[PDB]
């Protein structure tokens, strides 16, 4: 499986290319904050937006602390889609410089 430390994704912020970031928890979790631009899709409704990915594309796969992120990245291979495990998840990323929607 593709992996990424957190610290290695967002290194990727100072990149000309804006990188494609799904964030796959639940909405209760991801309502107390995200990663800016990520699209929010909650694992249990992934199989419903598969049309959300493109097979051109690179995808960061990030949940609480990397482990339900794993099994989606296993699911979107299984569907021809590149995905990357983003290691340790926002656990790993922090809690500082995210977005929360007015």
């Amino acid at each position: 499986m593709k992996s990424i430390t957190t610290d290695e994704l967002k290194n990727k912020l100072l990149e000309s290319k804006p990188v494609q970031i799904v964030d796959v928890r639940t909405d209760e979790e991801t309502a107390m904050g995200y990663i800016p631009n990520a699209k929010l899709i909650p694992m249990d409704t992934i199989p419903d937006n598969l049309n959300s990915f493109n097979k051109n594309e690179i995808y960061y796969i990030v949940c609480a602390g990397g482990v339900r992120s794993a099994k989606v990245v296993e699911y979107l291979e299984a569907n021809g889609i590149d995905a990357v495990n983003v290691e340790g998840g926002m656990h790993a990323w922090g809690d500082e410089g995210l977005e929360i929607k007015s």
